[PDB]
C-alpha cells in the first residue's frame, strides 16, 4: 500500500480505504528523529545526538520550557516543534493575562492540540512534522504528562516515548513502576532506557522542584547516566 | 533517493518516509554558494567570507556578504544572496521595533530565535518556496559576553562556538575544531580564519577570490565593524605563508 | 535542462537547488540589445545599442533611457513593458522619500528598495518574476558618482561599470580596458560609444541608432539625455577607430 | 486657586497659570483613601497597608489593596480601588505579552515604563477622566536586584528606595527617610513599616514580600512574621 | 457637598477634593430600591429580596430579583432593574463563553472579577452614565466551596461572608453580623435571612410585600434553584413570629 | 488679557486678536518646571539640569530629565514629565524606523522636524489639550557635525547654538550669550553649563538642588553618555566657587 496516486500529496484528500496519508507521512518525519521520553511529578529524558562537537551547550535544547510549571519535549521536525512551542508559549500566557494563575495542562495539551489539527485539513499547508509531549505539577492537580502527534490528538499517559524506537523505549517503560516510585528514583530508569533502545539531556518536574519545570543538575545526570552504563553491561 | 515523484514540488509536501524535500534543495542553494564561517573568541565574534572576485569591474563595498544588522549585531550569508538581503532587512526591523520599546540592545538569542521564526514560516506551505539562504549572527556586549547563532533554511537556530556555511561546510568545520576558540582572543583569531578560508578554498576549480572579515567584541566597544586594512593585509599574509607546507 | 516540475514556478527548487525559473527570467534580458553604464570621476554614462526595429518610429519613443527623478537615471535591457513598470516603481519610492525626508533621495538606498521588490517576484507560484534587468546612476557631490544594476533575482549591485544584454561578455572586458576612475565623463562618452559599436552584430543584428546618457558635476546632478553635438561627435568617433 | 472657571472640567484644558486642574483632581481622589507604603531592603521589598476594616462581614482576602500583577512582580494601590484593579489587569497583559515572546520574566523599569504610558493616556482627554489612583510596583530577581516604582494618576514613573501613597503621603515619608533601607534586610524592615503604618494611622494591616528571601516570588507576608510585626509596632508606639 | 457645579453631571468628571460625583449618585440609585441580601452558610449561600408586591395585577415569576447567571451562580440585584438585567446578560455570555473552551464551570471568583471589570468600565466616560445598581453573585461547588461576591457601581468586586445592599444596607448588615453564618447549614439560614428582611422592612412607608428567596450549595447539588414553597412559607412564618 | 471668555478653553479656539491660548497655556506649564540648558561646542552638545531634589527617599537614576533617544541622540526636558516621556517614545520610534530602512543613523534635523510635526498635531483639536513640554535634542556624528534643536508645545522646532527652557528661560538665555560656544571644546562647556544653573538657582524659594548633566560629541565617539561623575563634581565643585 504505496497508496498514493494523488492519495497522499494533500491532506485534502482522503485515500479510498479511508486515510490522509500526509499525516501519516508526517507521523513518518517523528520516526526519522531521535528517541525521547518522558514519564510520570515528571521526568523527560533525550537521545540526544551529538550531531558535532563545535556546538554551543544549550543549543539544541529538545526540552523547553513553555511555562515555569511547563515542560515540553519533543520529537521529529525541529524547526516546526520550535513554533508549536511558540504557540504553546502564548497560550498558557493568555491565559495568566485574564484567569490569573497557572493554566491547566489538560486544557493548554487540548488547545495547542487543536492547533495541530488544523493543519491536517487543508491543500495549501502539510501538517507539522513533529510530536511531542507536555509534562507539568502543581499540587492541586498533581502531576501530569501528555503527547500530542501530527494529526492533533491529545492524549494523557502515565508515560510514553516518541521516535526513533517508539516501539522499543515504550515496553520497556511498561517493566517500570511508574505510579509508586520518586522522581529521584526514575531519572535513573529513564536514562537506562535511552541507553537499552539507543543504537551502537534530562528533565524535572515535581513536587522536587516546587512547581518549576527545571533540568536536572549536573550530579545527577552524571550519576544516572553511569547508572545506565554500568545495568547495561548484562 | 531521487524522490520526488510529487514529493519535492511543494514545501507543503512530505515525502512518504517523512521529508520535505523542497527544503533539502533549498539547503543544497547554501552548498552552491562560496564557503563563509564565523567563530567565537573568549571577548568577542569574528566572520570572514570567500568572497569570489567575480568581476574586476566592480565597487568595493559592494557585494558585501557581511551586513550589520544593527550597531552591535552582524550577519554573515550564504546561498542565494537577494533572499539574505531581505531577511537580513527582516532582523533589522525586528531589532529595531526592539529598541522603540524596550529602550536598549536586543538580545541576539531571541533576534535568532524570531528571524528564525520567520524563515521556518516560508517551509509549510505551497505558494512559496523556502529561503535559499543560511546566515550566521554574531554579537558582543558585557552583560550577554560573546554569541553566535546560525539560521538554515529550515528555520533552526542554532546557538555556536564557531560554525560554516557554504561550498565546504566540511572542509572548514573540521578546520575550527582544531583551534582552541574558548581561550583566544579575538585579535589572534582574525588570522586563524583567514588562514582555513585560504585552505578551504579551491585554486583549480574557483579562479581568484578577495577576503572579508568581520569585528565585533570587547575588542570594539560591542559595534560590529569591518576589520581595518592593517589586520586584514597582515592577516592575509599570515595565511598566504602557513599555506606554503 | 532540468525541469521536469522544477522550472515551470518560482516556487520550485530544482534538486541541485536551483530556481529555474529566475535564470529563465536572466534568460529573456540575454535576448535583449546590450546596453551599459560606466562610472566617469565627475558622473555616469549609459548608452544602448537601440535597434531601429522600424524607420515609423517616433524619436524619443521606445526610450530604454529613462529619468526615474531629476537626478537618477535608470537604464534597462530585456523585457521592456517588465521595465517600464519597474521605473514607476522607483519613481514613487523616490517620490515617497522627498515627501518626508526633504531633499534628494540616496542612490544607494533606492536601489536597495527596488531591488527588495524584485526580488519579492522570485518566491511564488502565482506569479513569474521580472524579465528584465537594468542600471541606476546618479551623480551629487555630497555622494559623489554612483552606479547600481539589479537583475532578475532581485540582487542590487553596486558598480564602476557594467553592461546587460545581448553581449554581457563582450562588452564587460571591453570596459575593464578603460581606466574610469581617472577619466571626465566628457571623455568616457565616446569610449562607451566605441564599445556599443565594437560589440554590435553587423551580420545578425541590422541598422541600429545609439542613446546616450549624463549625470554628473557636468550637468549639476541632473541626468539629462547627450546633447546631438557630443553623439554624433562620440559616434563619429566609435565608426572611425573601428576601421582597424 | 480654585480656578476653575472652565479650566478644570476637562483633562482636555490647561488653566491660564498652566495647570491641567483635572489631574490634580484625581490626585486628590489619592490623599483621600487610606495610606500604604512600600521601601526596598538590600535583599527585595516590603509593602504595607493601612487596611481599614470598613467591616466585620468582610471575606479575608476580600479587599485586598496588594496585588500580584506577576509571579515576581508585587502592586500596592491607593485612591479609586475600582480603578487601581483596572490598571491591575493592564500590567497584567503586559508582563504576559512579554513572557510569549521574550521568553523570561518582564523587567520592572519596562512594564512600569509600559504600563505609566497607559496611565498618562487618559490626562489628555476630554471624553474622559484620568485614573484616580497612585500605586507601587515592586520585584525582586537576582540579575536586576530588587527595584521599586510608583506611578500617579498623572503618568509618571518614579524609582524609589521607599515611598508611601495616600492620606499621609507626607507623614510616612519623612518616617522612612530615618530608615537605613539600603542596609538592611527584608526580615528586619517588615517590622519597620509596620510600626510606620501606626505611627501615621489617625486613632480618632496587609503585608507583601518579595526578595532574595523567597525565591524571587511576591508573596504576602505570613501570619507568624505580620503578627510579630504588628505586636512590635503596637508596643515602640507606646512612647 | 452639594459639590456640583459642572463636578457632578458626567463620569468624566472629577471634583476638586477628588470624586466622581455621578458614581456616587448611581450609588443612591441602589438606595432607594428595597433591600436584597444573601449570606453563607458553611454548605452554599442564601439570598432574599424584600420585593414589594407593587401590584396584584403580576405574573409570578415576572418581576425576579433572583436571576440564575448559570446553573451553578445565582444573581441578586439592587437598584435599577432594567440596568441589573442587562448585567446579568453580560455575566450569562462570560460564564458561557467559558465553558466554550476551558471545558467544564466557571470560577465565582473570576466571573465576578470580570463583570466588574465591565461596570467599572461605564464610570470614566462622558457619553455614558455608569450603572444605576448593585449585586451579587454566589455559588457553591465542592472543589471551590461556598463563595459570595458583591458589585456596586463603582465596578468594586468584593469577596463576603454575607452582605445587604439597597433600603437599609445598614440596618441589615448589623443584624447579619450577628449570625454565625461560618458555622451554619444553609437549611437553618434560610430562616434567619428571612427573619431580617421582616426585622428591617418599613411597615409604615412601605406597604404589603412578598419574598423572594434562592439556593445554592451542596444541598441542591451546585445548582442554584429557588427555594421550593414549603421552605419559603414555613420560614416566612417563622420571621413574622420572632418578630413580634 | 485675561482673554477667554470661551477663546482660551480649547486649543479649537483662537481668540479675536488672533491666538490660541490654550497652547500659550500648555507654554506656561513650562515656566513653572525647573530650568534646564544646552549648548553646542565645537566638538558636540552639552546638557545640563536643574533637578530639584524633591526627596531623599529616590533612586538615584530614576527622575532623569535627561534621556537617549537613540545611541547618538539626546534629549533634555522641561514642563510636564509625564507628557514628555510619551515624546521621548515617539522620537525613540520615530528614529528606530529610519534604522530599520535607511540603513544608518536619523540625521537630528529630520527626527526633531517628525517629532515636530506630532506635537503641533495636538493644537488644532478640541477633544485634546496640546503637550505640557518644550525639549532639546542634541547629537554628534562627524559628517553632520554637532547639532541642537528645541521643541516646544506649539510644534516648532527651532536650531540653536544654545538655549534654555523653563523657570528662567530668561535669565539663563543672557548668561549663554556671554559665552563663546563655538570656539570651545565640550569639556570646557560642561564647567560653564553647571555655573549658569548655579546662577540661575533660587536659592530663597527652590530648596536644595542636585545636578544632572550630558555628553555628546567627538568626545564620546557619536554616544550621548551621561557625565561622569568625576567631571560633574569637578564641575560643580567650579560652580559654587566661581558662584561666591
Amino acid at each position: 500500500s504505496s497508496i498514493g496516486t494523488g492519495y497522499d500529496l494533500s491532506a485534502s484528500t482522503f485515500s479510498p480505504d479511508g486515510r490522509v496519508f500526509q499525516v501519516e507521512y508526517a507521523m513518518k518525519a517523528v520516526e526519522n528523529s531521535s528517541t525521547a521520553i518522558g514519564i510520570r511529578g515528571v521526568v523527560f529524558g533525550v537521545e540526544k545526538l551529538v550531531l558535532s562537537k563545535l556546538y554551543e551547550e544549550g543549543s539544541n535544547k529538545r526540552l523547553f520550557n513553555v511555562d515555569r510549571h511547563v515542560g515540553m519535549a519533543v520529537a521529529g521536525l525541529l524547526a516546526d516543534a520550535r513554533s508549536l512551542a511558540d504557540i504553546a508559549r502564548e497560550e498558557a500566557s493568555n491565559f495568566r493575562s485574564n484567569f490569573g494563575y497557572n493554566i491547566p495542562l489538560k486544557h493548554l495539551a487540548d488547545r495547542v492540540a487543536m492547533y495541530v489539527h488544523a493543519y491536517t485539513l487543508y491543500s495549501a499547508v502539510r501538517p507539522f512534522g513533529c510530536s511531542f509531549m507536555l509534562g507539568s505539577y502543581s499540587v492541586n492537580d498533581g502531576a501530569q504528562l501528555y503527547m500530542i502527534d501530527p494529526s492533533g490528538v491529545s492524549y494523557g499517559y502515565w508515560g510514553c516515548a516518541i521516535g526513533k524506537a517508539r516501539q522499543a523505549a515504550k515496553t520497556e517503560i511498561e517493566k517500570l513502576q511508574m505510579k509508586e516510585m520518586t522522581c529521584r528514583d526514575i531519572v535513573k530508569e529513564v536514562a537506562k532506557i535511552i541507553y537499552i533502545v539507543h543504537d551502537e539531556e534530562l528533565s524535572w518536574v515535581g513536587e522536587l522542584t516546587n512547581g518549576r519545570h527545571e533540568i536536572v543538575p549536573k550530579d545527577i545526570r552524571e550519576e544516572a547516566e553511569k547508572y545506565a552504563k554500568e545495568s547495561l553491561k548484562e
